[PDB]
């Protein structure tokens, strides 16, 4: 995950983004008015 | 004195976004950080 410095594996992928993330920052991907919508998966 | 409004927690704001302008709760304000696109958003603790 590059969208915190948890280190944390990632765990899924924001298709707009085309970032992987971590379980942390996904929950704050869909808390976030401008990316709530995005299209994450499970990896 | 203010909820934020940009989650439904009906949460008390301790920050406000200037971008956004919108006040924040600590939940919505450690998100806002987390999200590469309002990382660099000025969220001011009021
Ligand atoms: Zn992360
Ligand atoms: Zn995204
Ligand atoms: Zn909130
Ligand atoms: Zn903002």
């Amino acid at each position: 995950c590059t969208s915190c410095e948890d280190n944390a594996p990632a765990t899924s992928y924001c298709v707009e983004c085309s970032e992987p993330l971590c379980e942390t920052c996904v929950e704050a991907h869909q808390r976030v008015k401008y990316t709530k919508d995005h299209t994450v998966r499970s990896t």
